[PDB]
């Protein structure tokens, strides 16, 4: 469980260790992902001493024939595959219609070498997701250690109506504007050829580990406390499952999950999620991730 720093990224570092994925947005959404260009350009990736941000388009009133509103999508050029990655967040995005994520996959194969999303929610509403998508026979025991509580148990995208498996952080600060009212937090996977394994620890937490606060050369999770999610191997051959994959960090909008009418006006969201993000510019000034660091160990 001893690692060793693989990768330190911070502030203009992600501009020549991640690319912008400048492409339509696979889960369909309101969203228009520009290029790195045009992200700089616009201000909408802003990466300078120890801070990144990532935002949407707070100004711009959609066209409704037109395409939808400015965001980014970035992509570690490296990929892992036994690895540890550790974010320190101090904001997320917020605001209804919104759909960020913090998450590993391999867009070339997908479902096949598998995703993990570590930060991932809708519409402002807490607490954090926690799931694996993959292809058959990957399933999670309906108990296992952790802190969170599982929903949904078969990872299958193809059986399990692409919920994945998911577990539910156990707090509220975990996720949306309840996470950025107390500063955001570290968020820490862990993946093996045996387990994934996500922490979240709270920006005020008496209890971080300082391995995951200080970001020092050298990690051991054996001394981190119980995950907030487990994924373990006693249903799901892990490593068979993913292969080496590049961690993403994205902000879209609507699209298959939360443009759902019944989600998102179940989120207290008023009217349709694409009227809402054409003609609400100014609801965004709050859509962003500001970023201190991102860490990969291995
Ligand atoms: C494109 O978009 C970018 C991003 O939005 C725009 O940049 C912003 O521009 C505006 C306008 O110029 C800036 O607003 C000004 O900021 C002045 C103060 O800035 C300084 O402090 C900021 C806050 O720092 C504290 O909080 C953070 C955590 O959020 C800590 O990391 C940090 O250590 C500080 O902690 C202290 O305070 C807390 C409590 O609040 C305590 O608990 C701590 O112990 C500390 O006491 C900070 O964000 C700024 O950092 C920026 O600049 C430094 C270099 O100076 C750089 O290293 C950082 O990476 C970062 O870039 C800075 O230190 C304020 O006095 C003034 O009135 C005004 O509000 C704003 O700072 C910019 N934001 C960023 C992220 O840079 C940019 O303008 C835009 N381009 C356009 C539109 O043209
Ligand atoms: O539970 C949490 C979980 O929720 C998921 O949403 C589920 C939602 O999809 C579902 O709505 C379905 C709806 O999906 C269906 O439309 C079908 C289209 O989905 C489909 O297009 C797919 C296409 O999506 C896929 O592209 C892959 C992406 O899905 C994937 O997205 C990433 C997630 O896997 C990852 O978990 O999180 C990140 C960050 O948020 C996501 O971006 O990224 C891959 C890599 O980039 C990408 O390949 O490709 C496949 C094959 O190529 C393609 O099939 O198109 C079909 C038409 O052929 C269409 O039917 O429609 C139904 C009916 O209306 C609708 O119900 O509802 C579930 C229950 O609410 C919901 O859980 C999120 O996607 C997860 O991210 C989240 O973890």
């Amino acid at each position: 469980a001893t690692y060793h720093l693989e990768d330190n990224w911070v502030g203009s570092a992600f501009l020549s260790t991640f690319t912008h994925e400048a492409i339509a947005d696979p889960t369909h959404g309101r969203v228009n992902y520009v290029d790195q260009a045009t992200a700089l350009a616009k201000n909408l990736t802003y990466a300078s001493g120890d801070t990144l941000i990532l935002r949407a388009d707070h100004t711009t009133t959609l066209s409704p024939s037109g395409p939808g509103r400015n965001s980014v999508r970035i992509r570690s050029i490296k990929t892992y595959t036994t690895h540890v990655a550790v974010f320190d967040v101090r904001h997320m995005p917020q605001g209804c219609g919104t759909w960020p994520a913090a998450w590993e996959t391999d867009e070339g194969d997908w479902p096949n070498g598998g995703s993990v999303d570590i930060i991932e929610g809708v519409n402002d509403q807490s607490p954090n997701a926690m799931t694996l998508h993959t292809g058959a026979n990957c399933a999670m025991p309906a108990s296992r250690t952790m802190t969170g509580h599982a929903t949904n148990n078969n990872c299958d995208v193809n059986t399990d109506g692409n919920t994945g498996c998911g577990v539910q952080a156990p707090t509220a600060n975990s996720y949306g504007p309840s996470f950025n009212a107390n500063g955001g937090g570290w968020y820490a996977m862990e993946r093996t050829n045996s387990f994934i394994k996500v922490w979240f620890f709270p920006r005020n937490a008496g209890n971080v580990p300082n391995d995951i606060a200080s970001g020092p050369a050298t990690i051991n999770t054996d001394n981190w406390g119980t995950p907030t999610a487990f994924f373990p191997n006693t249903n799901c051959d892990i490593g068979s499952h993913f292969d080496a994959n590049n961690i993403i960090i994205n902000l879209t909008f609507c699209g298959d999950w939360a443009g759902q009418a019944s989600i998102f006006n179940g989120a207290g969201c008023p009217g349709s999620c694409v009227d809402y993000v054409n003609n609400n510019p100014s609801a965004f000034a709050n859509a962003y991730w500001d970023i201190a660091s991102v860490r990969v160990y291995q």
